[PDB]
């Protein structure tokens, strides 16, 4: 839309320390599509992107040093039209933070890091 | 879309200190819109979300501690019709990382933090 006024969240852009290792990631286990691959950046279908932290850094700070960029401040939120389907395919191999259990509010969802310790949760579609 | 197959990113979800510090500032500075306010998680229109940190920290992993949420970890991107004119409301209410800039890419942007320390960029539509 060339005619939306105001503001518009466009992606959140996870730092990540092997571009390659993320995007096979996103791309080969959660099934998600590449949009644009420029290099150190990808964009995703679905609004998600990633970016090689370094880079970023020095582009947003002029300077850059590092831990894990996973630091427990986010979550990355997750829909799949078949979170049994999903759970079987993803979960053996990712670090789990817990299986597919039934939420408080009565969703089923299953949450685990990325290889750069981001939080993500998968949950069924809502 | 009920009919969507496959994976969807749905929110990223900043954890901030203090719920409405933080959507007062994205609603009254940054000009987003509520879609839907639970009390401690709060969806704005165009994507974008943010809870209240110590209860989504036990929800995922069940325990919670910190220092501030912000951690040069992640870019929130998003863009504006008119990138001067949100400046010029925006900038004197924030910390800036940068003022409005022409990036080596030939987009004009700003860049500042939120009250947590998160980082956001926002720049002109593309």
């Amino acid at each position: 839309n060339l005619y939306f006024q105001g503001m518009r969240f466009v992606n959140p852009i996870p730092f990540v320390r092997d571009i390659n290792r993320s995007k096979s990631f996103y791309r080969d286990r959660l099934g998600l599509k590449i949009l644009e691959d420029f290099g150190s950046f990808v964009l995703f279908e679905t609004g998600f992107a990633i970016h090689e932290g370094r880079s970023l850094e020095e582009t947003i700070w002029r300077t850059s040093s590092q831990e894990a960029y996973g630091r427990r401040n986010m979550l990355l939120y997750f829909e799949h039209a078949d979170v049994d389907a999903a759970f079987q395919d993803i979960a053996p191999h990712v670090e789990l933070i817990h299986p597919l259990e039934r939420q408080a509010w009565g969703q089923r969802v299953f949450r685990f890091y990325d290889p750069d310790g981001h939080a993500i949760e998968v949950g069924e579609s809502l």
